């Protein structure tokens, strides 16, 4: 029992772009951009929308780069998060009632300010590396287990 979800990250040779997430699951965290797939929509529409829904960027290709599964103990539905990555957009960050965005050098990414699980995938996400991950969470600050692998298809 999973629900589809999406996430992008806008990330260049020197940068990468993050929003701090102002209302939601997840508020006060910076993060890519990303929510829930609708129905009768693909995968990667639906990362290439919350993409613009949320930052105001255009993206054409989306490069799969890993799929992460979140349980958080005592709630029934699993996250099935699909995690994409683009070096090329159109358009200007915007913030907005829901968001704030920052480009961050490559050395100065927020982990302190960031889920818990980032530390562990964002690095592989940084040398091009394509991954399978499983993070089990007590609330949204605690990693009990989990289970990372790098994957030469997503
Ligand atoms: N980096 C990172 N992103 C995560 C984690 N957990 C998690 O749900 N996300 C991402 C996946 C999605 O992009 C987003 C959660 O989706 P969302 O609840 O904001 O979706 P939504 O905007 O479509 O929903 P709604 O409130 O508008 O109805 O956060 C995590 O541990 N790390």
């Amino acid at each position: 029992a999973s629900r589809l979800y999406t996430l992008v990250l806008v990330l260049q040779p020197q940068r990468v772009l993050l929003g701090m997430k102002k209302r939601g699951f997840g508020a006060g965290r910076w993060n890519g951009f990303g929510g829930k797939v609708q129905e009768g929509e693909t995968i990667e529409d639906g990362a290439r929308r919350e993409l613009q829904e949320e930052s105001g960027l255009t993206v054409d290709a989306l490069h799969k780069v890993g799929q992460i599964v979140f349980e958080f103990v005592g709630e029934p539905e699993l996250m099935d998060v699909h995690v994409f990555c683009t070096d090329s957009i159109q358009g200007t960050p915007v913030e907005s009632d829901e968001m704030r965005p920052c480009w961050f050098q490559l050395d100065q990414i927020p982990f302190k300010d960031m889920w818990p699980d980032d530390s562990y995938w964002f690095p592989l996400l940084l040398q091009k590396k394509k991954f399978h991950g499983y993070f089990k969470f007590q609330g949204q600050d605690t990693i009990l287990d989990y289970t990372l692998r790098e994957v030469d298809t997503v």
